[PDB]
């Protein structure tokens, strides 16, 4: 009679499209609800209001996120490689989950889940400075912030199909060794 | 007794507040009546809801923002100029109106105010590629996208007085001309 993580996926693959579609004040448990094909009452007995929802819904996509950046957490890699392969995780997740990085990206600097995703993306941009730090033997902060920034502006036209993922991770390699070495 | 815009700038001044500290969702006509020191009734004769409130001041703090972007405007200026002079511009005005900038950057890519500002973005982001392109006689769409990516992040850390206005000016310009020359 679907069992464990079964009708949890279902429920949160339907709030994922209807908190994409809509955000998050204009999404309602209505809405989910039908999406997911499940009763109201059935919903709140595993939710229990919208922004928990939401938050599950934060707590998995972000979930997929960094399990998309892990090949760059690799051993032996070097700086560039980390990069080059982080891109090109975040990237291709990005172009195949774009309702997941919009309701990721939102999060992201509503303010509720604006400080689980912000300490993530900061934590992110530190990643990102050791990394380019780890390369040449605060610029490095600072290139960081810039990458993520034009990263997170640049995936949203991944996600909508405008740009292909390679050549989105070329322009952001090479703002990364050449902002770098430029000034 | 407090006539026109006087009674509305004290509003919409505490509104920032409120909104900026708490974001949306948790900024309530409550705490802002009391910001503003004025009857909550008071408010509601004003505003009469939140997110109207929300918007009177999405749309007053966006007035700045653009206006901040004004000297970039003038006429007979490089491509050059224009794009150092929008870049000081805006890290000139996030740097002396952080509160402001924390709205608006939240409102862009809540929904609600999310194509207001999104539209305002793109045209932003269209805006650049045409001076990028008005400079070297689309890599241009995408050079803007990430160099406004780029400098929204930067604006943050400019908001938040972790960079100057011309640490983050310049590394946006080198960005800009050397993304562009680079790869």
């Amino acid at each position: 009679r679907l069992p464990r993580a079964v009708r949890e996926q279902q429920m949160l693959d339907a709030a994922v499209d209807v908190f994409s579609d809509r955000g998050f004040h204009e999404t309602s448990m209505d809405a989910i609800a039908a999406k997911a094909e499940i009763s109201k009452p059935m919903l709140y007995l595993y939710y229990g209001s919208k922004d928990e929802l939401f938050a599950a819904c934060i707590q998995r996509e972000g979930l997929r996120f960094v399990e998309a950046l892990a090949p760059a957490g690799d051993p032996g890699l070097s700086p560039r490689e980390q990069l080059r392969r982080a891109l090109e995780g975040f990237l291709g997740f990005v172009g195949k989950h774009r309702k997941s990085w919009m309701v990721l990206y939102r999060q992201a600097m509503q303010q509720a889940f604006v400080g689980s995703v912000q300490s993530s993306r900061d934590r992110l941009i530190e990643l990102t400075a050791h990394l380019l730090e780890s390369s040449t033997k605060q610029d490095f902060e600072l290139i960081a912030i810039a990458l993520v920034g034009a990263g997170e502006a640049v995936a949203d036209r991944v996600a909508g199909g405008e740009i292909e993922v390679d050549a989105a991770a070329d322009l952001l390699e090479s703002l990364a060794w050449r902002g770098l070495a430029g000034k």
